[PDB]
């Protein structure tokens, strides 16, 4: 019984109490051992699309557990609890067996990517120099790429490379449960590092978010209690496992023994119908869940055209997040798939970040998905005033409520004081899901994780937190709470501020998209760069798939006029490029800061 199992850690007041000895792996094994009679239950289906039709690999409860313990036992022949180990593989069952197997051995995994995928050499080099793992877990498909990545080092300095699907299951029988130290010094197991999450999309040197057993276990409990899950369920995901959103979701589902169906982002992008087909109702189905970034809604709405017989009525939650969720994308999806059983009320925009482990807010009322319209001028002055659709209005999507126990406060970053609901500020979070810091980065850790709330409102969203706490996490994200609902406006650092007015890229990007059918839907990056004595607005946009460069001139003129009229700024530059030329993350989403850097290095 899952719901009781997860409730054992809550108290009457809704507070979480974790025993000092609990770890992520200990929780996983506790649930597995309680799942008497569950060993033969189907738990994971992996789609290999080396061929176009694809071949499924299936694993039941027992097989997953055995693979995990085989990995752990092998690690215990060559390493100690606390050692770091990089995971360098494509999305695959081995990726998960390696990550969780490291946890079982008390090692600290570092989820990374297949190094043969382009665009990671600098990143991987920096991560390896930062975390310095002596061991790499990989699979047979990726092992050559891994061996080559390290071929410029002295052989004696290369990490040991372990290919998980070369390990026999006879290893599992020698796995040993790590025992806690008795010392004096001793950090409790629950407070030890669980894994290191290096995020992507930034041009700066990678920083390792240190997630502890406490961090993750707390967020797993917060997620479970807030998501109002219908069990049993299956979760469909193609998210990259080296992304915060991908790996925690897969681990959440695996630790609870629920059903998980996985492919790689490239499989979705090349044939989005594969994803819609996976959400289609199957005979055994009870509840189906999915988690995607915003752009995927537009891609599927256009390119996963539905057939007679498609039945999406089993989809109980379509979580959308990791980037601004747009009205345009939500409605295109709802309109395309609503006639085939997709309940619009089950679209659930949500917000989080690695520094909070995974999830900060998600809809916890029936009022979702929320779309609200705000006066653009007031918004540019940090005030949210609800207006009627389509009269100088900015459409923003509600991402729900904080997942307790946890506080979410809107804070003036200049004065570090709470602001009233309806006032735009920086989101600050407080709770035991927060990460411990950035690995070996004391000042960056202090800036992001060790903030003090200098002042609060009479009715404070910080209620329950000691007034002197120095543990507020400043997200770097701007937003506002209106009528109890959180809205994300943009990243603080990437605000477009021109002549004393704040402009939000997502707002500008809608104007650009809407300004001409020459532009590929949702394929716009708007950002500011420093000019002579002011900030310049730069706009990059791909022309749609069927369009010729001869239409660029017209689209540019139309984009310029539309943006000037709606926002009162004449773009300094409007560049139109070919489809897929705008740089994107491994998940497929536009990587704005990476594009901005590339533009500056071309001037
Ligand atoms: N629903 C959302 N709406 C708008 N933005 C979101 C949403 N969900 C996540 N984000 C943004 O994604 C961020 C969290 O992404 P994360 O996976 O932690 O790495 P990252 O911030 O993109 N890269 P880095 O600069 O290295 O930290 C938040 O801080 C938001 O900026
Ligand atoms: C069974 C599925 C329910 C799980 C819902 C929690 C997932 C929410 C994802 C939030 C994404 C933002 C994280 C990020 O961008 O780093
Ligand atoms: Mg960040």
């Amino acid at each position: 019984d899952l719901h009781k199992a997860m409730g054992q850690f809550f108290d009457a007041k809704g507070n979480i109490a974790l025993p000092p000895q609990i770890t992520l792996a200990g929780l996983s094994e506790l649930f597995y051992q309680s799942d008497v009679d569950g060993g033969d239950r189907h738990c994971m289906r992996y789609w290999d699309y080396s061929t176009e039709g694809g071949v499924a690999r299936d694993y039941n409860r027992r097989e997953i557990n055995t693979r995990i313990k085989s990995v752990a036992a092998r690690l215990q022949q060559v390493a100690q609890p606390g050692d770091r180990v990089a995971i360098l593989a494509n999305n695959s069952p081995e990726y998960l067996f390696g990550f969780i197997g490291a946890l079982y051995a008390g090692l600290v995994p570092v989820p990374l990517y297949d190094p043969s995928e382009p665009g990671h050499a600098d990143h991987l080099t920096a991560v390896m120099a930062d975390a310095q793992p002596a061991i790499v877990l990989t699979n047979n498909a990726s092992a050559a790429a891994v061996r080559r990545f390290f071929s410029a080092l002295p052989g004696a300095q290369r990490p040991r490379i372990i290919s998980i699907d070369s390990l026999p299951d006879t290893l599992a029988q020698s796995y040993q449960i790590p025992t806690p130290s008795m010392a004096a010094a001793a950090i409790n197991p629950v407070d030890l590092p669980a894994f290191l999450q290096y995020t992507s999309g930034s041009t700066r040197t990678p920083a390792g978010v240190v997630l502890t057993n406490r961090s993750i276990v707390t967020n797993v409990l917060q997620i479970f209690a807030a998501a109002q899950l219908k069990t049993p369920l299956r979760l469909v995901s193609w998210l990259p496992l080296h992304h915060d959103m991908g790996i925690i979701l897969a681990v959440f589902i695996t630790l609870l023994g629920l059903e998980f169906e996985m492919m790689s982002p490239r499989d979705f992008i090349q044939q989005p119908k594969r994803w819609i087909d996976q959400l289609d109702r199957r005979e055994g189905d009870n509840a189906v869940y999915a988690v995607v970034p915003n752009f995927a809604l537009e891609l599927a709405a256009r390119y996963a055209t539905p057939s007679e017989g498609l039945d999406l009525s089993a989809v109980e939650g379509l979580i959308i997040g990791s980037e601004p969720v747009t009205e345009k994308a939500v409605e295109a999806f709802a309109e395309t798939f609503g006639p085939y059983g997709l309940n619009r009320q089950n679209m659930r925009p949500s917000y989080g970040l690695a520094e909070a482990s995974l999830l900060v807010t998600t809809p916890q009322t029936p009022q979702r998905p929320v779309i609200s319209y705000f006066d653009r001028e007031q918004l540019a002055a940090n005030r949210a005033v609800i207006v009627d659709k389509g009269d100088n209005a900015v459409a923003l999507t509600g991402v729900g409520q904080v997942v307790r126990p946890q506080n979410l406060v809107i804070v003036d970053p200049e004065t570090r004081t709470e602001v009233a609901d309806g006032t735009i500020g920086e989101l600050w979070a407080h709770g035991e899901n927060m990460a411990a810091g950035y690995l070996d980065r004391p000042e960056d850790t202090a800036e992001t994780f060790h903030n003090t709330l200098a002042g609060r409102l009479e009715n404070s969203r910080a209620a329950g937190v000691p007034e002197e706490s120095t543990k507020w996490m400043a997200t770097g994200d701007l937003g506002v709470i209106v009528d109890g609902e959180l809205y994300i406006t943009g990243r603080l650092k990437d605000l477009v501020i021109i002549a004393g007015r704040n402009h939000y890229p997502q707002d500008i990007e809608y104007t650009v998209d809407h300004a001409s059918e020459h532009i590929r839907p949702a394929a716009v990056a708007a950002f500011a760069i420093e000019g002579d004595a002011v900030e310049q607005l730069i706009i990059l946009a791909e022309r749609d798939l069927d369009r010729d460069p001869s239409g660029d001139a017209e689209a540019i003129d139309a984009i310029r006029a539309a943006v000037t009229e709606a926002h009162g700024v004449v773009p300094a530059d409007i560049r139109i490029v070919a489809p897929d030329e705008i740089l994107r993350s491994s998940s497929g989403k536009i990587a704005r800061r990476v594009n901005k850097k590339a533009y500056q290095e071309s001037h």
